[PDB]
C-alpha cells in the first residue's frame, strides 16, 4: 500500500471541499467493497518503558515495544510473529516458551488481558503517535486509523481502495470511496475529519 497514495487521496478529497455543496448525497458515496477487514479495535498506551499494545478487530493482539520491536499474537491465541528492530520476522508460538521472549510475551498477555477485560469498541502496527485530539495508528498494510478522543469517532483510511471508513458518534460503520466523496459530498463532520487526517498523514510521512 502507501502513505503517499493516502496523502494524495486526502488532498484530492479535501480539495473537492465535499461538505460545501447544496445537496450532499453521502449515502451515494458508500461502497461495500471497500469495507476494511482489519482495524484496531483496542489499544493501550504504556509507552512509559513498555510500549503500545493493541488488538485488531479479529481479536489478534500486537504490541509495538519501546525498543522498536513488535510481537504479534494471532487470534488462535498461540501463533506469534516477532519483528526485530531491523524488520526481520520470525514466527513462534507462545506455547513453545521461547526464553528470549518471555518478558515480551508476558507484556503481550498483560496487554491482551487488559484489553479483553477493560476496553470495548496479518498487519501489524507500523507507527503511531498521539495529538491531543487523536491517536493515529498506521498499520503495515497501509491503513491508517485515527481515533478521536472527544468523540470516539474513528476513521480507517485504506489507500489500496482509496477509501475511508467512518465510525460515527452513533457507532455507525460506514465505508466510503474517497472519489465518490468528491462527487457526492459529505457532512461537515466527515470533511473536517478528513482535513485532520491529511495533516496526520503528513506527520506520518515526515518521520
Amino acid at each position: 500500500c502507501h502513505l503517499s497514495d493516502m496523502l494524495q487521496q486526502l488532498h484530492s478529497v479535501n480539495a473537492s471541499k465535499p461538505s460545501e455543496r447544496g445537496l450532499v448525497r453521502q449515502e451515494e458515496a458508500e461502497d461495500p467493497a471497500c469495507i476494511p477487514i482489519f482495524w484496531v479495535s483496542k489499544w493501550v498506551d504504556y509507552s512509559d518503558k513498555y510500549g503500545l499494545g493493541y488488538q485488531l478487530c479479529d481479536n489478534s493482539v500486537g504490541v509495538l515495544f519501546n525498543d522498536s520491536t513488535r510481537l504479534i499474537l494471532y487470534n488462535d491465541g498461540d501463533s506469534l510473529q516477532y519483528i526485530e528492530r531491523d524488520g526481520t520476522e520470525s514466527y513462534l508460538t507462545v506455547s513453545s516458551h521461547p526464553n528470549s521472549l518471555m518478558k515480551k510475551i508476558t507484556l503481550l498477555k498483560y496487554f491482551r488481558n487488559y484489553m479483553s477485560e477493560h476496553l470495548l469498541k496479518l498487519p501489524y502496527l507500523r507507527t503511531w503517535f498521539r495529538t491531543r485530539s487523536a491517536i493515529i495508528l498506521h498499520l503495515s498494510n497501509g491503513s491508517v486509523q485515527i481515533n478521536f478522543f472527544q468523540d470516539h469517532t474513528k476513521l480507517i483510511l485504506c489507500p489500496l481502495m482509496a477509501a475511508v471508513t467512518y465510525i460515527d458518534e452513533k457507532r455507525d460503520f460506514r465505508t466510503y470511496r474517497l472519489s465518490l466523496l468528491e462527487e457526492y459530498g459529505c457532512c461537515k463532520e466527515l470533511a473536517s475529519r478528513l482535513r485532520y487526517a491529511r495533516t496526520m498523514v503528513d506527520k506520518l510521512l515526515s518521520s
